[PDB]
């Protein structure tokens, strides 16, 4: 019948919206010429972005496969099922003992959700403090203000690292007896060592508690058997599919069924309908795409390289006498203790930003005040993806150091007020010279 | 020194997944979609969703970030703010917006939390009358939605005609003493008396909360009552009728309540979320530019004109509708006339490539064996359907309704049996063919 055109515009973003296209293309390029040392950032590849852009996100699909509110969910169903399967395979667990939910929109969501399923409203949860390397959704609150809902929706007590920066199993086991919570969370944001799960598993049993393991930072190591495996001990294991796993921004919630029969029911309800509506099927498709990469030799070889680059960088840094929290690293992350140079993480953070090196201020055990953090963290997953090898860590080390020394210098010339110091970065030529060296080093590396 | 990543295309890298995805696209092409909460994204939005900006962690707000390297992220979040306020014609001295909530349901738990806090009292419309799960909905078996557990909730209802009961809204409000009143709904075919609610709110010093997810595009284009003039918070999903990606927006009236900005913006982060999804913010920003064009006003017009057109055809064919018509993109048919269930017709229609969903009617007390169905015109409109085509749609439903009565008589009243009828049936095989040829024919974004 006589043609009437759709009411849409399928032209490219370049033609259709020049303003946005330009801003985005400036980001892709800023990315290329930056040395990304943010332990939680990574680069997605073609396949994953292709899924994220897939039309499958048109489909509303509240419910779980074969139990959906709307119809027309056969290919959605097959895809979510393929996702469960790749997820289980990726971590060597079996559908009999373990099940998984792939509908959470991010990690924080996965966490609140899995927590609530376990504990309910004003239930008792226990996790590591933030400044010591816990995540906000581990029950963080500070002073009067309950900062994370996990602190307000639940009763949360926080444990801490000792002075050497390790988790104090004794202090853990204490609070466990004292506060007596219903769930103990481990898995951490910025902890440079492996986690003693056997340990936590026992403390949990003494107190008859749930053992909750957040591997968002180190998911790939677990998968590749390069760290302890929490899946031996834990009742619930969640992870972001981004960061070290190099997938889309989404999350997983794995649950131990043999340890808690009908826990699946509890987890699923919390995700939908307690917390969420329709899933984001492109996220799901994208996550299935990456989990297949994960169960791969090339991905195993990438994971190990991340570990090898990190430890290599630690050597380089210790060789230059820098003081590292816990004095090394079992993983992709490292925290530098900066107080020896009379400089704050904050200051160094701005110095590195100004020379196209991205990292972030961190806390050393001895900073009681999270106000003025005295360290920084750095991670190798982004550089490793971009092809850096162990020998390439020498250069990173030399630069950080150069950056540390330039921080003291300006600090004094312009003052120890962040506002003042910050202005020493604006018109400095010693900074344009480092940025140049950096930008050229970075532009050269492969980019996904 | 080769990078340690495989940039191969999805076809090559993961043919299994690629296949399923393709099968998905063609299922969409060959389906007459009447699901009132589905639409189609266009090339640019999806380009944005795949954009690498998602690689970047932007915990915090523009110029208030934790990490450095957020210059363009900031430009873009701000651009999103700008195009957002602009889309709904409100002003940045009067109104603020938060573009970080990852979905509609999140936008709602966050906003609510920001306004009332733990165990605060909220009042919303009952699911079965068209309130969303996030509007405080609880069963008496369970607290189905977290919104019923984390907050104290009371559900209001609609009357036997299907209209919101303004007096019942106002009785419950005086008895309950809630701090937030929610209006804006999932399967309600008329416009909302925001002014009525603003009155019933003051009289109890509650916040008027408008969730305009289903009808967002109309409000923007002034084809429906504007909640902006009377509400304290407005939430919407940028998908559905607004046709953007899957994300949400919270809009807040500063002038009505100063310092509201901190409460909303803290609720989103760090109370609830973490790193935003910068692809999503981008694609929202992309789509809010389209909303503010003649072409998209011309679109919303058609969605509406097609809806009313379809209600006319259905009414001529003597179907019964809640409220006897629609003021928007949605229509709910009362199926009792045919002694048929929404489930059964849902099933019949899937079998013949027509998507639509069962919906309860004021007579019903349950979410199971509901007596009606819901249909909406946003997607067919996008695909270039006009008023003349609602006649095809109407006959086709009428056929389905008939074939449902028929199969019920033959195969049995229990759904399990009935589902059995739809398999290898040539009257169905034939309708499917009719529908596929028609649908396959239309534009597809
Ligand atoms: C980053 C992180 C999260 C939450 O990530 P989102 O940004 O909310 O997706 C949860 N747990 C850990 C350990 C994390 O590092
Ligand atoms: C669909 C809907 C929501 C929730 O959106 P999701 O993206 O599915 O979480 C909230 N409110 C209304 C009115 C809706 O129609």
């Amino acid at each position: 019948h006589p043609f009437t055109p759709g009411m849409f515009n399928n032209d490219p973003l370049q033609k259709y919206d020049k303003e946005l296209f330009d801003l985005l293309e400036k980001e892709k390029n800023r990315q290329i010429e930056t040395i990304n040392l943010i332990a939680s950032e990574n680069l997605t590849n073609t396949a994953v972005r292709e899924c994220l852009g897939d039309r499958i996100s048109n489909k509303y699909s509240e419910g779980y496969p074969h139990k959906r509110y709307y119809g027309g969910n056969d290919y959605v169903d097959k895809i979510e099922e393929l996702c469960y399967k790749r997820a289980l395979e990726a971590f060597n667990v079996s559908e009999e003992e373990w099940g998984v939910n792939v509908q959470p929109l991010s990690g924080s969501a996965a966490n609140v959700q899995a927590l609530y399923a376990l504990v309910g409203v004003k239930g008792k949860i226990m996790g590591m403090h933030l400044c010591s390397g816990g995540h906000l959704t581990h029950g963080f609150f500070d002073e009067k203000k309950k900062v994370s809902i996990t602190s307000d929706l639940f009763e949360s007590k926080l444990y801490k690292c000792n002075s050497e920066g390790y988790v104090d199993m004794e202090s853990v086991r204490n609070l466990a007896l004292s506060f007596q919570p219903k769930v103990i969370i481990c898995g951490y944001t910025s902890y440079p060592r492996d986690i003693d799960y056997k340990g936590f598993r026992e403390i949990c049993d003494e107190v008859n508690a749930y053992l909750f393991a957040d591997i968002s930072h180190i998911s790939s190591f677990v998968a590749c058997n390069l760290l302890n495996n929490p899946f031996t001990y834990a009742d619930v294991v969640t992870t972001t599919t981004h960061k070290i796993l190099r997938g889309p921004r989404s999350a997983l919630i794995f649950f131990n069924k043999k340890r808690n029969p009908g826990i699946d029911q509890k987890i699923n309800s919390s995700v939908f309908p307690s917390f969420q509506g329709g899933p984001h099927n492109n996220k799901i498709a994208a996550v299935a795409c990456q989990l297949k990469e994960v169960n791969t030799p090339e991905f195993k070889e990438y994971t190990k390289q991340v570990l090898l680059n990190s430890k290599a960088l630690a050597e380089c840094l210790l060789k230059r006498n820098l003081d590292l929290v816990t004095n090394g690293t079992d993983n992709h992350l490292i925290v530098v203790d900066l107080r020896k140079y009379n400089i704050t993480g904050s200051k160094l953070q701005e110095t590195c930003n100004a020379i196209n090196i991205a990292l972030n201020k961190n806390t050393i055990p001895s900073d009681v005040d999270c106000v003025s953090p005295s360290g920084i963290r750095i991670g190798t997953p982004a550089l490793t993806t971009r092809g850096c090898k162990e020998k390439d860590m020498e250069f990173i080390a030399d630069m950080l150091l150069k950056a540390i020394l330039l921080t003291d210098e300006l600090q004094q010339k312009y003052g120890k007020k962040l506002v003042d110091f910050k202005k020493g970065l604006v018109n400095n030529p010693k900074i344009d010279e480092l940025k140049k060296e950096v930008v050229q080093w970075a532009k050269n590396l492969p980019f996904a």
